[PDB]
């Protein structure tokens, strides 16, 4: 794909639509997520596009390079590690990301994988417990969607 | 991918879980769809994995070869044309398909595309009208899901 889209859904108030575009050699990630608590929320590509057990069956973060969890600017990060989206007082987080590791084709393709927004801020792998190095302590998955080819 | 999965959801009673496995040069499609009226129901891969407008934003049957609509055993068929699933009196259709045209990788890859189950039987391009030649007269989209990568 050159364009992809993801509709985030869960059991609670959180919803969103995420768009992806292969621009130049990078992927531009845009959209919005609504119904969030104010502040940062972990935002990641999870390995499986599998919603059979809700957002749980999406598996861990997309990680073809077998690294520990990090922030999007880190060398040591998962390919899926897109950092945090930040909700305002109205519950709206505007997604605006350009990422060097994700792709919409080949080895790094996130098509058919899952976008997940989480309950808590991602500590970007700097929390100092084992959990930080896996998920950034971002906690439960509020909404997710399988990433699909868009027109 | 080598395995894929789709969760079909819509605005009514119909839902399902469809699994896909690359086997030799085919894709094995298994699963079930529940909440259907008894009888045949059109079942196709559609072009976009785009659920922003429910099943409508999936677009047409996946058709990279620009062919007319057919049944899965026809030479003249869309890549996405998987025929019908058949619901019993209890409303359960068991999906058991082997298809050589859809793929889980490359040009005919259905990863990131949308599986759709329909209101009416698919006449397999044999209804004698113009619509038959596009959609098999399978009617409304009861449920759909983006096909994602599975473990
Ligand atoms: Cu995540
Ligand atoms: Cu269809
Ligand atoms: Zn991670
Ligand atoms: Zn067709």
């Amino acid at each position: 794909a050159t364009k992809a889209v993801c509709v985030l859904k869960g059991d609670g108030p959180v919803q969103g639509t995420i768009h992806f575009e292969a621009k130049g050699d990078t992927v531009v990630v845009t959209g919005s997520i609504t119904g969030l608590t104010e502040g940062d929320h972990g935002f990641h590509v999870h390995q499986f596009g599998d919603n059979t057990q809700g957002c749980t069956s999406a598996g861990p973060h997309f990680n073809p390079l077998s690294k520990k969890h990090g922030g999007p600017k880190d060398e040591e990060r998962h390919v899926g590690d897109l950092g945090n989206v930040t909700a305002d007082k109205n519950g709206v987080a505007i997604v605006d990301i350009v990422d060097p590791l994700i792709s919409l084709s080949g080895e790094y393709s996130i098509i058919g994988r899952t976008m997940v927004v989480h309950e808590k801020p991602d500590d970007l792998g700097r929390g100092g417990n084992e959990e930080s190095t896996k998920t950034g302590n971002a906690g439960s998955r509020l909404a997710c969607g399988v990433i699909g080819i868009a027109k």
